[PDB]
C-alpha cells in the first residue's frame, strides 16, 4: 500500500514503487573509516546558522520535521565539498525502538541511537522542488546520536512533541536555534547519494559528520512515544524509522581528516 516501515510495506518493498531504490547512489552506507581517502583538497565546512528562522514542527507520518523559512540566505551550508551556497529548509531525525539501533549510516558497522539530518537545497536552483532534479540538488548534515548526558539544545523539540503526537499534527515553532545540536567538531566523510526514504531521489551530497553528540535516555525515550498513525487510529509507536546500509558500489567515501 503506501510506503512505511513496517513488515508490510518496508525498506525491502521500496523498490516495487521506487525503482530509484535499486540506483547507483543510493543512501545510506556503512563508514569504512579504514578505506575512506584522506582528501586535503577539502575544504572546511561553513555553517553560517546564526539568522535562522525556524517556523513549525511537523509529524508527516515517518518523522517529525522542524521547518525553517528558506525564502532568503538566513541559514546557510557552504565550503567543504560543496560548489555554491545551500540553504537549510529542515532538520528531522531517525531513531529507534532500543538505544543499540537508530541510525541510518553505521561506521565501521557501528550503529547509533539515533541520527540528525539538517536537509539544504542548492540556491541556485531557485526552490527546493527544482532543487530535487539536479544531482547536485541538496547537502545533507548527517549528525550521530549517542545515548550519554543531555543535550540542552534538544530540550525545546523533546518539550513540544507531546502536540504532534500524531500524523498530520503541527505546532508553531519560532526561535529554534540549530546551532545548539553541533558537536565542537566539524571533520567529515563525504559521498555522493540519496534521501533515505521514499522518493529516494539521487540529488544528495551527504556530509556525515565524525564526531557524535550526547543525548539523555530519557530524551531518546520521549521520540519513542510517536505515533506513525493519525489520530483516531489504532497507534502504531513511531520507531525505528531508519532505513539499512545499501551498497556503496562505484563510489568513493572521502574523509576532510586523518
Ligand atoms: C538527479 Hg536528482
Ligand atoms: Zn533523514
Amino acid at each position: 500500500h503506501h510506503w512505511g516501515y513496517g513488515k508490510h510495506n518496508g525498506p525491502e518493498h521500496w523498490h516495487k514503487d521506487f525503482p530509484i531504490a535499486k540506483g547507483e547512489r543510493q543512501s545510506p552506507v556503512d563508514i569504512d573509516t579504514h578505506t575512506a581517502k584522506y582528501d586535503p583538497s577539502l575544504k572546511p565546512l561553513s555553517v553560517s546558522y546564526d539568522q535562522a528562522t525556524s517556523l513549525r514542527i511537523l509529524n508527516n507520518g515517518h518523522a517529525f520535521n522542524v521547518e525553517f523559512d528558506d525564502s532568503q540566505d538566513k541559514a546557510v551550508l557552504k565550503g567543504g565539498p560543496l560548489d555554491g551556497t545551500y540553504r537549510l529548509i529542515q532538520f528531522h531525525f531517525h531513531w529507534g525502538s532500543l538505544d543499540g539501533q537508530g541510525s541510518e549510516h553505521t561506521v565501521d558497522k557501528k550503529k547509533y541511537a539515533a541520527e540528525l539530518h539538517l536537509v539544504h537545497w542548492n540556491t541556485k536552483y531557485g526552490d527546493f522542488g527544482k532543487a530535487v532534479q539536479q544531482p547536485d540538488g541538496l547537502a545533507v548534515l548527517g549528525i550521530f546520536l549517542k545515548v550519554g548526558s543531555a543535550k540542552p539544545g534538544l530540550q525545546k523539540v523533546v518539550d513540544v512533541l507531546d502536540s504532534i503526537k500524531t500524523k498530520g499534527k503541527s505546532a508553531d515553532f519560532t526561535n529554534f536555534d540549530p546551532r545548539g545540536l553541533l558537536p565542537e567538531s566539524l571533520d567529515y566523510w563525504t559521498y555522493p547519494g540519496s534521501l533515505t526514504h521514499p522518493p529516494l531521489l539521487e540529488c544528495v551530497t551527504w556530509i556525515v559528520l565524525k564526531e557524535p553528540i550526547s543525548v539523555s535516555s530519557e530524551q531518546v525515550l520521549k521520540f519513542r512515544k510517536l505515533n506513525f498513525n493519525g489520530e483516531g487510529e489504532p497507534e502504531e509507536l513511531m520507531v525505528d524509522n531508519w532505513r539499512p546500509a545499501q551498497p556503496l558500489k562505484n563510489r568513493q567515501i572521502k574523509a576532510s581528516f586523518k
